Formats: structure tokens, C-alpha cells, sequence
């Protein structure tokens, strides 16, 4: 009687093995919705009619397909728009961005100051690294999260950092207490892992406060952040990072939380 | 005999009143070539043909009607594009592009390392700040040039960075000798200004390679760069500041070199 929604996804391979899994296709069809996968190898405007499109695809060629898309219907959501990913491949605009949000709780919200570092030579002769406390987290300056090598890693003595290739960001990495809270979202829905960094949780409604801000802010449906406290005065957090479209499949529960998302999306008022 | 064409031009009246001057627009004429101001109070694609458009503004509405231009016009040229400017409006951006030059000359380029500060307290709480050797160069993370602090200013001691506005990036000032060298680019042409900071020149091949280099990098016509030499190896230079059509109108000689600029312009090929 009621009609039903097609959910196209264009995913690679390694991401369709983990978040695409039997629960959730079930699920979802079994409350009217159609998984479907999108055709890498054919034009997206040649592709069958849908009420929603979920992606994790980057380069010039998907892009443009997604823009004509967007062109061409506009009504059909995106998740999530290539423009709104952008604004996570530069660390330091990243952080711009989450500087943005309003503050105005009993709990404060800060970002770590930054150094960037763009060549080698920097890197052996810079004065201001010598002061640095270690543990470090570092990055490359813009990455995009697919190559291995564009993940945040720690670093503990200056024969370490002299390793890593330039442009990088470096953050000291020593006021958290060895915890770090991954927080995952999903539209309005927000779940949080307590994990023990170097290999006593937030308030939620702060939490809460910050992943709307953070939605409203980068525009993505799709993400998760890591934030630390501060255990000098234990009661100030701070953002250390953000990824597009993360690991959901490790959650239990996540089929639930991205049918109903799915559901929500495609009654977009 | 032979055909006339158009130059639009999009300026602010400040910088129209220092740039459009009575010399320019008549050496102009004279080589058979029309500057002709576009109506701000009017849409761009109700105003009369054009071979050329130059401008200096910003703005939602202004971008927009580039866009729109540019779409319905791809052989006019337009100096610059939006998008190429945008690439000097985050600080860290654009020393990125910087970064990406192939350096393969007897004399070095490099980018100095950056400290990236997003809030007040930030300002007066990160150690890293306390070994900093003054004085040091800030600036707002994102800027434009538009607001009068969007621009680059010295801080002699701690007291004075404690009263500046975050988000801001820091660089230490300490190795140029004094000497800063401002280099004016209008397209293929270079020219060049030793300027004692604080209220011996390069090789002329070196620069014309970093000019060339950063106009390729940026796809930006019109630009100055500010260099320092390293003064400790005596031979290695280093871009501190990049700045969108500067204020040409100091140099002598500057209407004959923007009007063979134009010119050049309005035969792209
Ligand atoms: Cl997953
Ligand atoms: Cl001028």
C-alpha cells in the first residue's frame, strides 16, 4: 500500500563489506526502503531513480558527477555534499570552522593551538619545536582520510617527529589524562566511547550541544569528532578531530540508528 | 582601421582613484584599448561587452554574478577568478600552495613554520607561545585584505599579543637582517623593492622562477609576495606574505607595464 524509497550508495568495496551488511538491507526494507548500490563504472545521471543519495567517494570525476546530480534534482539529499567534506582536508580550516560555534553550561569547549611545519629543512632548524612537550599528535596539513598515511599519529621523542614528511600540523598531546571520548553522530543522534589514548564521561547535554553545532557548522550528516578534557581544572574540553562518514559498523545497534537517520532523510521538510 | 576592445573594470573608488588614472586610461586608448567601469548598482550581464574584465571586489553577490559570466562567456578572461582568490584568504592555504613549487639555482626557497592560535585563552595559557623569539608577524587565520586588520602587524613583546584577536597565525621575524624584499608581479613581469622593516637584492633569475612558480600555483595574474634572505646561510630566501593586485600605482612606470599586460590579455591564445 504505501510507497517505497530507494537509498543509493556509492561506497568502496572495503566500507560496503563493513557498513552495508544483511542487518541493515533487512531492515531497512523491511520499513520500506532499497539499498542500492550505484555503479562506479557508469555515469550517476544513468542511474535508476533516488529518493537519497550516501557516498564515501572522492576525486575530480565524483564530484562532478554529484554537482550535475545536485543540479539537475535538487530536492534529493546528499550524504553528504563533496563541498561540506572539503571543509575537513585542511586541518587547520577544519578547526577554523568548529572555532565559528557559539559556546553560549557549566562546561567549557576550546581548541588546541597548532604548529605547521611545511619542509624539511623547518623541521631539523625550527627553534619552537625544542619546546614542545611530548607526546605529539601529528598530521598531515591536507590528507582527505584515504591513503593510510593521513591519519593522526602520536609521537614521542624529537627522533620520531624528524621522521614524518612535511607539510604536518603538531599538537602537544598531554593535558587528556590518557582518555580519549570518540563521539559518533548521526543527524540529531549522538553516541560516545570512552577509550584509553597511548595504547569519566562529559555531561550529554553538552555533547549533544556540540555535535548540533558541529552539524550545523560543516554541514555533514555523517561524522565523528574526538574531544579530550583538560584535567588541569577538569571541567574544559577540547576538539582534537573530526572524520567523515567513520567506522559506524563497530557500534551495535548502528542498523537501528541509520534506518530510522535514512527514514528521516527521505522525509526532508 | 583595426578593432577596439574593452576593458571592464570592478574596483572599489579608493582603489579606482589611486589605479584609474588619467595616464593609464589614456596610454590605454592610445594602443586602441577602452577601460569602462561597470555599474555596481547594476547586474554584470546587463552591462556592454567586454574583451576583459579586471576587479578587486568580494562578496556573495559579486562571486555570483562572476560565476554566472563566466559560465555564459569562457573565452572572455577574467583577472582574477574568485576561486583563484580565495586561495590567499586562509593564511595556512595559501603558504600550502606555496609548499607545492618544485624548487629544481645556487639560491634556496623555503616557507617558515607557523603557530595557529583559535581563542583567548589559548592566548594566554600554551607554553609554546613563552619560547617564542620576538618580534613576531601576525595575522588573522582567515582575513580577505578588505577590513584594516586583515593585515599582517609586529609584536615587539608578550603584552602586545595578549591584546591581539584569535584565530591568528604567528611566525617568528628574527633571521631577514632587517630587509624586507616586496616583489610585484603583472603576469609575466616582475619588479622589485628592498624595504627596511622595522619601521643586498636577490638574483633577478631566482625571483622570475618564484614568480612564475607562485602564478601557475595560484592562477592569479595580479599579486605582490614579500621575501626575506635567511641571513644566517646567506642564500636561501623565504615568502612571508602574499597579497592580491597590490597597489601598482606607487611604481613608476606601472601604467606602461599594465597596459602591455592587458594587451597580452586581450590576445590569449
Ligand atoms: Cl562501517
Ligand atoms: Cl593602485
Amino acid at each position: 500500500h504505501p510507497p517505497r524509497y530507494v537509498i543509493g550508495y556509492a561506497l568502496a568495496p572495503k566500507k560496503q563489506q563493513s557498513f552495508i551488511q544483511p542487518s541493515l538491507v533487512a531492515q531497512a526494507a523491511s520499513r520500506g526502503m532499497d539499498l542500492v548500490p550505484v555503479d562506479a563504472s557508469q555515469p550517476l545521471a544513468e542511474q535508476g531513480p533516488f529518493h537519497l543519495l550516501i557516498h564515501k567517494l572522492y576525486g575530480d570525476d565524483w564530484r562532478a558527477q554529484l554537482v550535475a546530480f545536485a543540479a539537475r534534482h535538487p530536492a534529493v539529499p546528499i550524504v553528504d555534499p563533496p563541498h561540506a567534506i572539503d571543509r575537513l582536508h585542511n586541518r587547520i580550516s577544519m578547526l577554523q570552522v568548529v572555532s565559528e560555534l557559539d559556546h553560549a553550561q557549566d562546561s567549557t569547549f576550546g581548541i588546541p593551538s597548532q604548529v605547521v611545519v611545511y619542509d624539511a629543512a623547518a623541521l631539523a632548524d625550527f627553534g619552537l619545536l625544542a619546546a614542545l612537550r611530548f607526546p605529539l599528535i601529528a598530521k598531515p596539513l591536507v590528507a582527505d582520510g584515504t591513503a593510510k598515511s593521513h591519519k593522526m599519529s602520536l609521537v614521542y621523542h624529537r627522533e620520531g617527529l624528524g621522521k614524518l614528511r612535511p607539510p604536518l600540523v603538531l599538537q602537544e598531546f598531554v593535558n587528556h589524562g590518557g582518555v580519549i571520548f570518540k563521539v559518533y553522530v548521526v543527524g540529531g543522534h549522538v553516541t560516545c566511547v570512552k577509550r584509553r589514548s597511548l595504547p569519566v564521561v562529559p555531561p550529554a547535554a553538552f555533547i549533544n550541544q556540540i555535535a548540533g553545532g558541529l552539524r550545523r557548522a560543516l554541514g555533514l550528516q555523517l561524522f565523528n569528532f574526538d574531544m579530550i578534557r583538560d584535567v588541569r581544572a577538569g571541567d574544559r574540553y577540547l576538539v582534537i578531530d573530526i572524520n567523515y562518514f567513520p567506522g559506524y559498523a563497530k557500534m551495535p545497534g548502528y542498523e537501528t540508528v541509520l534506518t530510522d537517520f535514512f527514514w528521516e532523510m527521505v522525509h526532508k521538510d
